[PDB]
């Protein structure tokens, strides 16, 4: 419910907690954590750069400017390369966010088209089948469009 595991690579949740640390690392085998939150967010809930470090794992932080949770495209192809390593090393990624319902989901959804070739309305599906009370606006679906696109045309 907190979080839920989406293949046999990316997991998406909530904010992790201090003392789900061992859970993931060790259970989920979470070795990267990527962030969809801001500084204020994430103090004092959740561990530190250094902190996941620690534990084994790295972290890679990602912003947006509102509450509509939209990335950048940028950050986009930084979220699913980062994934991505870690996928080859066949380690597992927690993705993040307060809820995990939007932010989070859609650097997820960004994944699975880049994995998958799927459409991002195939990719959101996919993860609602699984995480249910996700929430994609419609500004972080067009970024998604514009994602699926250049993946398309990178492979041609």
């Amino acid at each position: 419910d907190w979080y839920h595991r989406i293949d046999h690579t990316v997991l998406l949740g909530a904010l992790p907690l201090k003392n789900m640390t061992r859970r993931l690392v060790l259970d989920e085998n979470v070795r990267g954590v990527i962030t969809m939150n801001e500084e204020y967010e994430t103090r004092f809930l959740c561990n530190t750069s250094k902190e996941w470090k620690k534990a084994g794992v790295e972290q890679l932080r990602l912003s947006t400017v509102d509450m509509t949770g939209v990335p950048t495209l940028a950050n986009l192809h930084k979220g699913v390369q980062f994934a991505l390593k870690y996928q080859a090393l066949g380690q597992c990624v927690y993705v993040h966010s307060k809820a995990g319902r939007s932010r989070s989901a859609t650097m997820v959804a960004a994944y699975l088209i880049q994995v998958h070739n799927w459409s991002p309305e195939e990719a959101i599906e996919a993860i609602a089948k699984i995480r249910s009370h996700i929430s994609i606006r419609p500004s972080q679906l067009e970024v998604l469009k514009e994602f699926h696109k250049e993946i398309t045309a990178r492979a041609a």
